[PDB]
RNA sequence: AUUCCGGUUGAUCCUGCCGGAGGCCACUGCUAUGGGGGUCCGACUAAGCCAUGCGAGUCAUGGGGCGCGCGCGCGCACCGG
């Protein structure tokens, strides 16, 4: 379809982009757990073509900030945006501009560059299935004054959390969760970053080879 | 649904309080077709005052006796329980 449409008019600037364009890197999971740097959004546009669909591109927050000069007030726009494959890959970005379209575009680019993969499972006392509809164990996240704690829930319990957390977890591929919070949750940037870090910290919990089949743990895409 | 949103600045992050948004009880405005079930209706102020009528009686196989009809049968009150 549009693979030859996105790959033909792109000239790589970095070495990872060249590796991807030649064809030696072929799956999304081969770019993560090395010390690789990602400085091109076309890498992710090639390896995850689904992040380009407009239904996977939630725009979260738009703010208008002012800088004083003796002439007048200089206005700037700040846009916090979210991107994600709905099967375990998420990204969060912030973009500034002298107008709104420039800021939105820069936010989506920086969201594509900040892509992470997460782990999923069941882990609940009340469901005990082995299907990756939630997170497999409770996790913590912090940002500024905001603290977030996520806990696994049973099937059909849909996303008991604020709306920013709702959208981020929906772009993550998670469907059931309980939550607790502390701090200035009315500041959208800090709440969003704390939930992002909570989702990241699923990779920081040590597990034994017997837990992967008890909780149905899946790393990245499922099936 | 183990949930958040608005408000102190030229703009920002915090603390902290006020408000919204849910449910139950009492008074109340506008409006109102029909059935069923139920442990609903002068409790909050004055456990303030009350006109009238009803809310506790029964036994004639405990006793004597009066009346009405043919010793018997019906009825009334009295003593007694
Ligand atoms: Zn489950």
């Amino acid at each position: 379809e549009i693979a030859q449409r996105v790959l033909e008019e792109w000239e790589p600037k970095t070495k990872l982009g060249r590796l991807v364009k030649e064809g030696q890197i072929t799956d999304i999971h081969e770019i993560f757990r090395k010390g690789y740097q990602i400085k091109e959004p076309e890498i992710v546009d090639v390896l995850l073509p689904e992040v380009n669909l407009r239904e996977n591109q939630e725009v979260l927050d738009i703010a208008l900030t002012v800088r004083m000069t003796d002439s007048g007030r200089r206005i700037r726009f700040r846009v916090l945006a979210a991107v994600g494959n709905r099967d375990g890959y998420v990204g969060l970005g912030i973009g500034h501009g002298r107008e709104v379209g420039i800021a939105i575009r820069k936010a989506i680019n920086y969201a594509k560059m900040n892509i992470i993969e997460i782990k999923r499972g069941c882990g609940s006392w009340e469901c005990r299935c082995r299907r990756p509809h939630s997170i497999p164990f409770a996790v913590e996240g912090k940002e500024g004054s905001v603290r977030v704690k996520l806990m696994p829930g049973p099937r059909g319990l849909g996303l008991v959390i604020g709306d920013v957390g709702k959208k981020i977890l929906t772009l993550a591929g998670v469907q059931d969760v309980w939550s607790q919070t502390l701090g200035e949750t009315r500041t959208t940037v800090n709440f969003a970053k704390a939930v992002f870090n909570a989702l990241y910290n699923t990779n920081r919990v040590a597990i034994k080879p017997e837990d992967i089949e008890r909780y149905g743990i899946v790393v990245g895409r499922a099936m």
